[PDB]
């Protein structure tokens, strides 16, 4: 069973968190709703020395705000964290950096969604400035892509 969590979790019910959509793998703006772990066996503590309990333990289930038909989902922990809210600079990116930046895998010219990357290529030429990342980074990832939206990229917030 699913019990109510109130301790472990890094985000509480009713907040505004980005949450990392499992089918496309883009970041959302969602909101709280129910916070839940697995129950503990009879015979064990919520928490033991063996096994510390851990905010990773949780599932997040969240109501994404543009897409409230999708009804409350659960997240993974991984899958969700504070919102986006500052922009690294051009002149602050850099090769290896993991970040959060628009793209679109079908059109890559045009406006998409906002994935994590990691830059793979950066620098800048007389003609051009030239940002290249692994995008949608985790299974799948696609590699060395040129990104287009180069003053948008997102430093991800972490606890």
């Amino acid at each position: 069973d699913m019990w109510d969590e109130t301790e472990l979790g890094l985000y509480k019910v009713n907040e505004y968190v980005d949450a990392r959509d499992t089918n496309m793998g883009a970041w959302f703006e969602a909101q709280v709703v129910r916070v839940t772990r697995k129950a503990p066996s009879r015979d064990e503590p919520c928490s033991s020395t063996s096994r510390p309990a851990l905010e990773e333990d949780v599932i997040y289930h969240v109501k994404y705000d543009d897409y409230p038909e999708n009804g409350v989902v659960q997240m993974n922990s991984r899958d969700v964290r504070a919102r986006a809210r500052t922009i690294i600079k051009w002149q602050d990116l850099e090769v290896g950096q993991v970040v959060m930046l628009n793209y679109n895998p079908d059109n890559p010219k045009e406006r998409g969604f906002w994935y994590d990357a990691e830059i793979s290529r950066k620098r800048e030429t007389r003609t051009a400035r030239e940002l290249y990342a692994n995008v949608v980074l985790g299974d799948d990832s696609l590699n060395d892509c040129r990104i287009i939206f180069v003053d948008e990229v997102f430093k991800i917030e972490r606890p």
